């Protein structure tokens, strides 16, 4: 079987985003601190540097009100995140406003210029309406109008993440006319073997052309999508979307290419509790793998699960194995959203939300993200396989 079993199974994890309630939370220079943090994004950049992105939900755990996009690079572009002390402090993308900045969707473009991708809305809209926001005021319900739609922004950094472009607004580019809500990611995009970015989005994949950091954008629709999709390039060359359902079930999936896709269908392989997942291009040769995470349950959120597939089409993924085998203590119950990079390091770098349910399904419930480290051969080493 895979040779990369033979190797020292290898895992690390910590919490890198530390909510208000834990000891030492991440606040930035300015004083500025999080009640939790939620909707993860990681990439490695061309340096080896990693970028770790999150919204910074201000005063509660909801989806909507004053939400930051904030961010933690590893100090050095060598250290691969290994230990706490590996990386910077907790610093912002964007932060401006009373509203929602978040939804981050990084992807790395081949002269290390770094893409992020975002969704944003005002402070008095939120998703289904008629929420309460701390100061009392009622959200009116996220609609089509200019004010109360979501929309697609866009932020760059052309120095390895040490700083992000004012976020430029290409709804009206890149969102079809009319639209309500939306959604990019969250968690990343891809550059394609033949030199193309693809950036998931709802409905709909962005399709970025042309010379590397100076990439024209446009839209490949998509019938049948989910509102927060994965994207990834499987070893046959062709395009893979796995989407979160509406309803509690399985994976949405579907394949394609830049010329179109085929029908979504559930994946009964792949259990899902209508929760956001991650999907990562490993390597291309012998044995090629595509790696998948979510929580592989059709109910619950906390049954983390990291998957390898080594199908050209990624039509079936193995067992994997439970995150759980790797338990963080002190971080409240790992569980929901995830994100995948390859480090420098021939690991998978991966973070996951983790809720310290101190208010069970309530706005008061500390989220934090942690972080994991593992190789292959963690994965392949498990006992339930
Ligand atoms: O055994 C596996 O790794 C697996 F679970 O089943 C494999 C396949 O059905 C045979 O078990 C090996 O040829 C798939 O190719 C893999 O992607 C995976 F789903
Ligand atoms: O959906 C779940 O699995 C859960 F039961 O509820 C989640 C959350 O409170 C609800 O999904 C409502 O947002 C928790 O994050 C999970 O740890 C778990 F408790
Ligand atoms: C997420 C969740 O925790 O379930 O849900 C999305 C969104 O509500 C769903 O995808 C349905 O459209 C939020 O945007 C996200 O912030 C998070 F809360
Ligand atoms: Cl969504
Ligand atoms: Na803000």
């Amino acid at each position: 079987n895979d040779p990369a079993k033979s190797a020292a199974p290898y895992h690390d994890e910590f919490p890198l985003f530390r909510s208000a309630n834990m000891a030492s939370p991440d606040k930035l220079s300015t004083g500025i601190g999080f009640h939790s943090f939620r909707i993860p994004a990681v990439v490695r950049t061309t340096t080896g540097r990693i970028l770790a992105f999150a919204e910074g939900r201000r005063h509660t755990n909801q989806d909507f009100g004053d939400i930051n996009l904030v961010y933690k690079r590893t100090k050095t572009t060598a250290n691969n995140g290994a230990s706490p002390s590996d990386w910077e402090p907790l610093r912002e993308v964007v932060g401006s406003g009373a509203g929602t900045w978040g939804n981050p969707t990084p992807v790395v473009d081949d002269d290390n210029t770094i893409y992020l991708f975002l969704s944003w809305n005002g402070a008095t809209y939120s998703q289904n309406g008629k929420d309460v926001l701390p100061d009392g005021t009622v959200t009116k319900k996220i609609d089509s109008t200019w004010e109360g739609r979501r929309h697609l922004y866009l932020t760059e950094s052309r120095d390895d993440g040490n700083t992000w472009s004012k976020p430029v607004d290409l709804t009206k580019e890149l969102t079809p006319d009319g639209w309500a809500w939306d959604a990019v990611g969250p968690g990343n995009g891809i550059r394609l073997t033949t030199g193309e970015l693809v950036i998931p989005a709802m409905g709909r994949n962005i399709i970025g052309r042309g010379a590397p950091g100076n990439r024209t954008w446009s839209v490949q629709r998509l019938s049948g999508a989910g509102a927060e999709g994965t994207i990834v390039q499987t070893p046959d060359g062709k395009l893979y979307r796995n989407d979160r359902p509406s309803q509690k079930g399985y994976r949405m999936v579907a394949r394609g290419t830049l010329e179109g896709f085929g029908a979504f269908a559930p994946d009964a392989g792949l259990p899902d509790p209508a929760c956001q997942g991650s999907v990562l291009r490993y390597n291309s040769d012998a044995p090629a793998r595509t790696i998948f995470l979510n929580s592989a349950s059709g109910t619950s959120r906390r049954a983390m699960r990291v998957r390898i597939s080594y199908d050209a089409d990624a039509k079936k993924f193995n067992y994997g194995r439970k995150l759980e085998d790797a338990k963080v203590s002190g971080a409240g119950h790992e569980g929901g959203y995830s994100s995948m990079t390859k480090t420098g390091d021939y690991k998978i770098g991966a973070l996951v939300e983790s809720d310290f349910f101190n208010d069970g399904t309530g706005k008061n419930s500390y989220r934090a993200i942690i972080w994991r480290r593992f190789n292959l051969s963690w994965i392949l080493n498990g006992p339930n396989n």
